């Protein structure tokens, strides 16, 4: 059990060394095309970058960068794609990769303002009636309905490709509880979420990835994928006592950096992997 794991952990007080030796061990690979002074105004955080191997491409000659990378996990089967949140500059780039990659799924795990500061641009349209253009991107967005509850809100949104005149139902799923300062208490609410977004079939293979974002797009968007991996490969193997999470965390970490971004996010995602177990 990883819950023996997570008690000795508890007991004696290795958060802090845990999640140091996961940093140590992580992945290095070159951001070069993020870092190429043309990009500096679609990247949010000057130390949160796409790796070139694992980066999804825009389709346009002029410039291809967005600052978003294509995790995948091979035996899982499951990919996402993990991103910043949309600049005021690069919403209209946002929905062309949900367009260009055949995403049925944005997951947002952040509210726009946070600690008194905006965390993301408002990226999609908030009435039924004043649908939003990208310009820039020749696509439409409309807000089709919008599902309102206590620890999340569900909206079905219409993406129109202007160029061609096709268009896609794409679901927005919005997390609005997560707190300012740490993690939530129990990971419970975090669980249903997740267990949401899988019963709409956003995670499925018949779909493009999910797109998945916070402010950064490693922190809260690590834990989403790093606790559904883990779920599903518990579900799949012989063996479920082999899952283990840290393996897991390093393996992700391989497409995109930082996933996980302190300690408390570490013993979060522990968790929700065990109470998420112990529901299935
Ligand atoms: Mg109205």
């Amino acid at each position: 059990e990883m819950e023996k794991e997570f008690e000795q952990i508890d007991k004696s007080g290795s958060w802090a060394a845990i999640y140091q030796d996961i940093r140590h061990e992580a992945s290095d690979f070159p951001c070069r095309v993020a870092k190429l002074p043309k990009n500096k105004n679609r990247n949010r955080y000057r130390d949160v970058s796409p790796f070139d191997h694992s980066r999804i491409k825009l389709h346009q000659e002029d410039n291809d960068y967005i600052n978003a990378s294509l995790i995948k996990m091979e035996e899982a089967q499951r990919s996402y794609i993990l991103t910043q949140g949309p600049l005021p500059n690069t919403c209209g780039h946002f929905w062309e990769m949900v367009w260009e990659q055949k995403s049925r799924g944005v997951v947002m795990l952040n509210r726009v303002m946070e600690k008194g500061s905006l965390k993301c641009a408002q990226y999609w349209p908030q009435k039924e009636e004043k649908e939003m253009i990208f310009e820039d991107t020749n696509l439409k967005l409309t807000l089709i309905s919008e599902d309102i509850k206590s620890y999340y809100t569900v909206r079905q949104l219409e993406l129109e490709n202007l160029t061609t005149q096709e268009t896609r139902e794409i679901l927005h799923f919005h997390y609005t509880t997560w707190p300012d300062f740490g993690v939530p208490e129990s990971p419970a609410s975090f669980l249903n979420f997740l267990f949401k977004v899988r019963e709409s079939g956003s995670l499925s293979p018949e779909h493009g990835p999910v797109v998945v974002h916070c402010s950064a797009g490693i922190g809260r968007s690590g834990t989403f994928c790093l606790a559904d991996t883990c779920l599903l490969l518990m579900d799949k193997r012989k063996d479920p006592s082999s899952v283990d999470i840290k393996k897991v965390l390093l393996e992700m970490r391989k497409f995109r950096m930082g996933l996980i971004q302190t300690a408390d996010q570490l013993r979060f995602s522990y968790l929700a992997v065990i109470e998420g177990a112990k529901f299935i």
